[PDB]
């Protein structure tokens, strides 16, 4: 197994980058991997985002 790269964005909502770390943590967990690193995406309003691309790695 490699480090899989996946990118999720959201249309209907500006949020922080608690919630956007959150959506990639588990979602690595949900496939068996562990978040490396990510990085958020679409800057929105004064310090919220659109999304975030993320880096699941093997355990
Ligand atoms: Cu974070």
């Amino acid at each position: 197994e490699a480090c899989k790269f996946l990118h999720q964005e959201r249309m209907d909502v500006c949020e922080t980058h608690l919630h956007w770390h959150t959506v990639a943590k588990e979602t690595c967990s949900e496939k068996s991997t562990n978040l490396h690193d990510y990085g958020m995406l679409l800057p929105c309003g004064i310090d919220k985002f659109r999304g975030v691309e993320f880096v699941c790695c093997p355990l």
